[PDB]
């Protein structure tokens, strides 16, 4: 193949995974097709546990893959399409070798993190290396490998090994590494200290793993003379120290990397064969008129949320001002202990364009995300809900319209009369991509997806809407294929007033916005009514 | 509790297991119920899976645990009965943790090395030190814990880390560390090489770890300047440095231990409530008569047998001369490449006192081991057959006396048409402590078992005795509690030809040889026809 | 130029100063110019004030570099002679970066270990490297640098960071890197441990040096097994993982470097343009005549002597028996503690064919060598007294012969009458190469030293014969160019009694002995009488 590693070294968050997907889409712009993996040392099998506070956002693939963030930052700055194994953990290639000695596969020998799990390792990495997941049945001929979290942690050592022999399994033309640092700026010292990045690059050379690249998260672009130290105590050349810094927009990362020469460089150094990104970031900062959006949480959790709302934004001709909201906080509870919380709540939702009510699962903010799309319904704001959003929608339209006081999910409260919303499993979770037909031309989300008789989106939830019910309700223009789960809902006599059962976020790209997300920024500017026109 | 984590330096192989073992019959000889765990740094779940050649000698426990043979060597030092996880393996800890994440059980967070499987480490520790492995049920008063490898390999460093949070959990008089290094004493040089002790010492300080005593593996003993040096680099007390040099006999270990100052170090350090010893090692030094036993093999993979050989050979009062004959030698094929092996292997074998033909699996020595019952068959040598002895004397048997040349197990040839031993799984593996009846009084190994109506044994096993041709066969005195199972057999007209389905060797001690190991010994020196007397 | 750094691992003294001078001696067969650096971790500024018992033979160059034994090693397998700087040391390089920071060289510039100290290391070993120390004033082809002691000291890490950057400053042709290991073989275990080598290479790679060559310092050969165990985890060639194992003499340790192919892979791994060390080896192993000399000593401190000694064994055609007697034990006051010691001394002494008395300091044993010179005068036993030897026959000779029997040096008892010897320092030590001039043709020295007006040796010493005293004693056969110092004396009517002055082993060779060491052992065999004839 041609492999590119992607190492952290001082902290996370200091946007690796933005640095590996700006290498991807400058590949990708070279001609190249490319693939990409996350190694994310922790022992879960999937990210499909955690409470989006840690780890936020947990990104659904095709084929069911709860996966975090970073390979939704894949495909939104490449056009692939992922599979479950291009996140690989510890939990994963662990219990992977585990099964194997169970089997008898490692023929009564000793199994040990080295050789073993380092060997499963590089052939997991041959593996998903091989996968087309781009957009043709064409193989990648370039794979963007990130590890995560910082390097000589002890969950980190194995991959770091695996690579280490690597790089001389297949050869060094095959095999690139570049690491991802911090060059702080304190208040304290208004210097810009490059001493963790060179004890970073000492503890990864300890490792066995050169930088070929050294790229520096910095706040404000570097000094000749930090470049020269950094290139000086990391033992490599000026030119393949580059800086990432602060810059206006997502778009320019990548135009940072090109002016930097991380193009001309991978292409000597792996022997291979974003004029939109210009025109994206160029346009971003000459957009003069502003949408307010309120989105509705409980929970970064909205990281895939936040971007398709942003992508739609920029194809409107809009900045984009997301009033965050705390479910909990338009509860009537809250009025009681900080009416403060209250009020600055209220004042975030009723002064938006439009309302978003995103996916989740629990009791908390329930009755807040029920009184929001009350609000979007009464005061005709335009209103996506997005997953849970949907069914609260289904909740709220049958407390209101149909006299059902009771009404809510089997979730939150199973002793209800009106379990309008059912838990429904498929004969487990409606996970991954499923097809929606539109089952009729009334519809705009079925104008916004091109006039098309379906549709196939990324699900992950439980619960349906109460097909008994159904016949008394808002009509569900998107279906399953069975007839059995309602997949869209639009209310009548409203501007946007649309439940998704689905995740659109997970498939919205810059270049293409999803049409709920684009038809509920559409509708909240008025636009819409010339768009449908 | 109390514990005494026992981290081995600068190689393995070095008897830190004897150490370990030593160390916790100066504890029980100070009235002190003791139990014992073996951490071994490997991803197997369980030992059942080597081939003896690689961590040699599966050692089978009562409820069927297949661990190694340091857990054997604590039955054997200590009058314990241990359980399968009294061996922990970062197989069992991983896959106990990746399934209590699976379950949801770590509440939605992350999970990774540290803390969470540091944290299962001491949660096991502390579960296995409560189990009253010991003769009586009640609780050991402490634990003695061995870490399998050497400190600072990658599979090492978890159980160190969690080692060194413990050491805080429960307070310092609870928690107690020896390091048992190597001092080399090089041909090239004669001097007594204290630097890999320094440096392995230094190495485990940096993972946390004070060596409480430093245990060398001396060859010839220590000078003053060298345990000053050691005293002074390891910056622990002189009495703290202690070395176990090269001894006569096994029985002089504790001993050694116990003149070095362990006890009262221990006494003190862990704030506490073997002249045996002295007689097992003087008796030893003192056995002017010997008996010759051959042991004939495939595979250190005979650890208990040749011990359980050794406490019979002290009993009778004798020297044992172990003739090691691999058994495909003293196949006929072997004189046609290497009649130099051929005719070495049938000196030894036709020279010895009497004959072992220890347990195991596969093809390789099977109508060697078959030839080697042949020959004490026909020559009246002494002999007992162990697991696979037996199975192949019914074989045997079969061929010489009944004419059914053909005969062997379903195992080595499934074609045969007197299929005597045949594949017979548990109603699984025949594995652990089962019960055995003696069907009557016609038999020298219900006498050497004390004329007991039955004996409980440890098996590992697949294969039995054909239940049809038994009509034909060679009394099967020894059966299961079902009569399905034939368990021992004795022939007729032989001084002592006994075929045993159980590993006796398993719950041989010092104090205690098994009757058919001993009944063996007693027979190859004619002195059981005393003994039954 | 072209390097071959040569790495310890798990312990000194497995003759890796052997394994630098054999690929010194295998690359100068290649009829390359060959010159050797040896770097000590000490903070010592040359070796010049060890006590013998620590770092023992403190070898004496031209220059008057009391330096380290392998640099004497180097001069024996290589026709070389080296400077002090061929020596270097942390005293010697941190004591070069301090003064220039002092004179202010460093700019006004921080100085701190990297760089500065790891440049210096640097610029020293590209300094000595042009330095023709041959036997000829052409250019060392390449340079073999030993670093002493084990790697990942905290004394050992500013070198080899040294290195790591030096690999990259000359070019990869121009630097190799040996590893010289052990893989111990315990009693404990029969087994031969790679664990040490493996960790020792992981902890060498962490230093951020691979070894090019794994050399094993083996007992017994490695199995094929263990090699490829090696090659595994060290991640290299097992063509480059070599054993040196033991040997029946030094002479075939660049044999067995040359069978395992070192010489083939230099040749290839630096782009690079034995049949008497088969012949010395040989000639060893079929002498069946032997040769015993005595050894009178006080202090491996004899090492230069030993060999010298051995060299003019190999040429006379005899076998080499050296009683070590340790002066003291001949002393009358050993007899009244411990008379076993005085009669084993005294049975040593007077079974031997010759004496040699060899050189130090201080009171230790100078009676002791006094009566062991009276044993060589009076029994008529072949002497050689080198250094202090030949100080202690003028006070041996003027007790007795002149009846001054209070007679002694200034250092040993001051306060006497005939001080015969005298402090007489350099108008500092006559510590280096002096000329000393034959004063006439009646010495058999002279016609050993091939009938030479003159010779050139090096001395180390402050105290010479008293030139008042002279008039009245023992003919100082040998004398400097002013006629000051005493340098060589022989006393008549004596087979061979002869003192020196200077250290003859320091310029002894197997291919040409010390003339005063090869007359001692002709001597002592009678053959001087036919060498002289
Ligand atoms: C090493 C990174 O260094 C730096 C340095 N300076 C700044 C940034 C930076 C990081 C994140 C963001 C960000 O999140 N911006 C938003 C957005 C819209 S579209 C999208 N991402 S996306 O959908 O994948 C699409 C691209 C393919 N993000 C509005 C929400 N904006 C700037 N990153
Ligand atoms: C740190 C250890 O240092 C040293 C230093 N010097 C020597 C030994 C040494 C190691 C093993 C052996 C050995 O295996 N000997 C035999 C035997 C009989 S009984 C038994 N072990 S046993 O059944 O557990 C019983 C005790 C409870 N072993 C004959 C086979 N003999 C000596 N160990
Ligand atoms: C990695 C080394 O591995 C092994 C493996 N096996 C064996 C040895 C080994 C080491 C030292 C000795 C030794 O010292 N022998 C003597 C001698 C005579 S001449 C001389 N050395 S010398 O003068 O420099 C001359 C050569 C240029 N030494 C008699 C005193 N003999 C064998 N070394
Ligand atoms: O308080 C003091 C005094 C002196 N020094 C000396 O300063 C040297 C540099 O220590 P720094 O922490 O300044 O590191 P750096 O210059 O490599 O990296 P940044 O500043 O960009 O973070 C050290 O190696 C030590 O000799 C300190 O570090 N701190
Ligand atoms: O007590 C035990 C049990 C098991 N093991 C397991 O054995 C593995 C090998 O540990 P070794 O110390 O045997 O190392 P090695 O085979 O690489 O080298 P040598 O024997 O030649 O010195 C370890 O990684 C661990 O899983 C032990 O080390 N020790
Ligand atoms: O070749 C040489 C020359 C000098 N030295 C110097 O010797 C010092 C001691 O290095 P050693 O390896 O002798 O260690 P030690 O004395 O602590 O332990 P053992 O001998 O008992 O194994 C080192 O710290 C270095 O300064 C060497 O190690 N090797
Ligand atoms: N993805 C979501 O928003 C989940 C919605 C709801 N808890 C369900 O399981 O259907
Ligand atoms: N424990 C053994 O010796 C095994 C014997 C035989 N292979 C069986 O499975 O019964
Ligand atoms: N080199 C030696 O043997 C020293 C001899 C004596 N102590 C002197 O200084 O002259
Ligand atoms: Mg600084
Ligand atoms: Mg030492
Ligand atoms: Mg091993």
């Amino acid at each position: 193949m041609k492999y590119i590693l992607v190492t952290g070294g001082v902290i996370s968050g200091i946007g690796k995974g933005i640095i590996a997907s700006s290498v991807g889409t400058i590949l990708k712009s070279c001609g190249l097709h490319v693939t990409s993996i996350k190694i994310d040392p922790y022992i879960n099998i999937d990210a499909g546990t955690f409470s989006p506070y840690e780890h936020g956002e947990v990104f659904v693939l095709d084929d069911g893959g709860e996966v975090d963030l970073d390979l939704g930052n894949y495909e939104r700055f490449l056009d692939i399409r992922l599979t479950k194994d291009n996140n690989l953990t510890t939990g994963k290639i662990y219990q992977y070798v585990i099964n194997k000695e169970r089997k008898g596969d490692y023929l009564g020998k000793t199994v040990q993190v080295v050789p073993h799990i380092t060997d499963a390792i590089q052939e997991w990495v041959m593996r998903q290396a091989l996968i087309p997941v781009d957009e043709d049945g064409l193989e990648p001929q370039v794979c963007v490998i990130e590890l995560g979290g910082t390097v000589g942690d002890i969950e980190s050592m194995p991959f770091i090994e695996a690579f280490r022999q690597f790089q001389f399994k297949v050869k060094r033309e095959n095999f690139c590494n570049i690491h991802v640092s911090l060059v702080p700026q304190p208040s304290s010292t208004g210097e810009q200290k490059t001493k963790p990045t060179q004890n970073s690059v000492r503890e990864l050379r300890g490792l066995g793993l050169s930088p070929d690249l050294v790229v520096c998260r910095c706040s404000n672009p570097l000094d000749t003379s930090v470049k020269e130290k950094i290139s000086m105590f990391c033992h490599v050349e000026p030119e393949q120290v580059i800086c990432v810094h602060d810059v206006s927009s997502i778009y320019r990362v990548p135009l940072l990397l090109e002016e930097q020469g991380v193009v001309d460089y991978f292409l000597r150094r792996l022997d291979l064969p974003l004029m939109k990104w210009k025109e994206m970031a160029d346009r971003y900062d000459r957009l003069l008129e502003t949408c307010s959006i309120a989105l509705v949480g409980k929970y970064d959790s909205y990281a895939s949320v936040i971007k398709a709302l942003e992508h739609s934004a920029l194809a409107i001709n809009h900045k984009l001002e997301i009033k965050y909201i705390d479910s909990a906080d338009l509860e009537p509870i809250t009025s009681q202990e900080e009416p403060v919380r209250y009020h600055e709540a209220w004042q975030k939702l009723c002064s938006a364009h439009g309302v978003l009510v995103p996916g989740g699962f629990g009791v908390r903010g329930t009755e807040g995300k029920i009184q929001a799309i009350a609000w979007a319904r009464n005061q005709k704001k335009p209103f996506l809900g997005v997953c849970l959003g949907m069914q609260l929608a289904v909740v709220e339209f049958s407390r209101n319209v149909l006299g059902w006081q009771d009404a809510n999910s089997t979730e939150f409260d199973p002793t209800t009369s009106h379990p309008v919303v059912v838990d429904m499993p498929e004969h487990t979770m409606r996970l991954g991509k499923r097809r929606t037909l539109f089952q009729t031309k009334n519809s705009v989300m079925r104008k916004l997806y091109g006039d098309a008789d379906y549709l196939e989106e990324r699900h992950r939830h439980r619960f349906e809407v109460n097909p008994v019910w159904k016949k008394c309700l808002l009509k569900f223009v998107g279906q399953d294929v069975e007839g059995e789960r309602m997949e869209i809902v639009e209310l009548e006599d409203h501007p946007f007033f649309v439940g998704v059962q689905y995740h659109p976020e997970f498939l919205s790209r810059p270049i293409k916005p999803s049409p709920p997300y684009f038809g509920l920024l559409l509708a909240s500017v008025g636009r819409l009514s010339h768009y449908l026109q």
